[PDB]
């Protein structure tokens, strides 16, 4: 159709709205007044969904009022408009509609931001009602536009969350009705609001999510999850979690809400869920702000935990992987503990004629042999690119990179920098066990401080400067008694 088919459509709509707000204000307890020009308003809002499959003349609707007479309709007293207005969004949002026309697609984004869009999507859903099938597919298409306009800008996330999403998303995740599609579709959406986004990580912890998020890992702690999607779900909330977790602030809450003595347990019952718990536990320990964490975690016997997990890898998740938190938790633990916590974790790389360290050793070898290989791939790369003619350029180093990490970098790099620590600790019996493994098979003492001094040089991203310097300099200062 054409420009003079929609044009129509858009003021129809307008005066259909008008007339039936008019006719509402007027009879708000006369149904028979207003109700005629309700199905009219239905019915060109059904109509208008033509309208996503032409993507420009979207700039159009922005102009004629459309945008903002459609944000006041999900406040129409009647949950079938405003379920209709929720599809009706839902279909000119879908992402791939959208990447047809950027300038189509962008004004009315900003519109629709301009509007707070998803404070109005909220309160719909505030009082939408999920026993009723179309209200609940209201709700999905609610989560599905949400989902859409995320994937096409990002910078709007804070401030959606803070418009009551959020929050509200939290009172859906603990409300007790049986897990249904739009709760994992809430778990999901609540975790693409939290990756990068530390104003809602921050929010997230100032609404008590932490305890809730906690709460519904709870739920499974001991048994698996009934279905596929359940366990996503599960996935998801994990992964919410972990990011919640990077902010610093919410290490102490997640300390208060027990998370540590959960996971642990989660650990020692073999839930499928300890993959993630794993990663759990390895976030809630890592910078310095992972220091009562650490403590804590002695505390409540982690250590008893972690070292058989650390001797042996049971075999989604990677003999790799697991390794990989294993070791990074070790090395937190190392960093930030003191007093009889670090006394009892050292004491386990005595335990049993410092079997730990024999094992230490092994891992070693084993991720160093690896990385050798990769990286003598990554030359013979480099040697045929110039070759033939191909330019080794970012794209080329960022593969490298992943490469490498493939084989292990940062768990070799973890390993040594727990060797070195290790070392560090004034105890003979490791030091000897250390330096005489590396001379049983010669390869060797420079190798390890190489490879500490390439972790030295880049962590952190990071979070300050002065830090940055302060840590190096400690690492350098590991290699000289070594």
């Amino acid at each position: 159709l054409d420009e003079s088919s929609v044009k129509k459509m858009i003021l129809t709509f307008e005066k259909r709205s008008y007339k039936n707000q008019e006719l509402r204000i007027k009879f708000p307890d006369n149904p028979e007044k207003f109700m005629e020009s309700e199905l009219d308003l239905n019915d060109i809002i059904q109509e208008m969904h033509v309208v996503a499959t032409m993507p420009d003349l979207y700039h159009l609707l922005v102009e004629l009022n459309a945008v903002q007479s459609l944000l006041g309709l999900l406040g129409h007293d009647n949950t079938d408009v405003s379920i209709a207005v929720v599809d009706l969004l839902q279909e000119l949002t879908d992402i791939d509609t959208l990447h047809e026309s950027e300038e189509g697609a962008e004004v009315l984004i900003d519109a629709l931001v301009d509007g707070q869009v998803v404070a109005l999507l909220v309160q719909n859903l505030e009082r939408l009602d999920e026993s009723v099938k179309e209200e609940a597919d209201g709700v999905h298409n609610t989560l599905a536009i949400v989902e859409n306009m995320a994937e096409f800008r990002p910078e709007m996330c804070t401030e959606g969350a803070q418009q009551g999403l959020l929050q509200w998303l939290l009172k859906r995740l603990k409300a007790k009705m049986p897990f249904d599609a739009n709760k994992l579709y809430c778990s999901e959406v609540l975790a693409i609001l939290l990756q990068d986004n530390d104003e809602n990580r921050e929010l997230l912890g100032e609404l008590d999510g932490i305890d809730v998020l906690l709460q519904q890992l709870s739920v499974f702690k001991r048994h698996n999850p009934s279905t596929a999607e359940e366990q996503e779900m599960m996935e998801n909330l994990f992964d919410s979690l972990c990011s919640c977790l990077m902010l610093s602030s919410n290490r102490e809450r997640f300390l208060k809400g027990e998370g540590l003595q959960l996971m642990n347990l989660m650990l020692r019952e073999k839930k499928i869920s300890r993959s993630s718990a794993l990663k759990v536990l390895d976030h809630a320990m890592i910078g310095p702000e992972g220091t009562d964490n650490c403590h804590k975690f002695v505390d409540i016997l982690g250590l008893r935990t972690i070292f058989p997990l650390f001797m042996k890898s049971p075999r989604g998740t990677t003999e790799k992987e697991h390794e990989e938190h294993v070791c990074s938790i070790l090395a937190s633990l190392l960093r930030n503990l003191r007093g009889q916590q670090r006394t009892r974790l050292l004491n386990k790389f005595t335990e049993n004629d410092s079997e730990k360290v024999d094992r230490l050793m092994e891992l070693h070898f084993k991720y160093l042999g690896a990385m050798q290989v990769a990286d003598k791939k990554i030359e013979g790369e480099k040697h045929d690119m110039v070759r033939r003619g191909e330019i080794i350029d970012n794209d080329t180093e960022e593969e490298f990179y992943l490469r490498r990490l493939d084989a292990g970098l940062f768990v070799l790099q973890h390993i040594c920098y727990i060797m070195a620590e290790i070392c560090n600790a004034n105890v003979p019996q490791i030091r000897q066990r250390v330096h005489q493994i590396l001379n049983m098979r010669g390869s060797s003492i420079k190798i390890v401080r190489h490879i500490i001094k390439e972790y030295a040089e880049n962590i952190g991203d990071g979070r300050s400067p002065e830090f940055r310097e302060n840590e190096q300099k400690r690492i350098l200062g590991l290699l000289e008694n070594f």
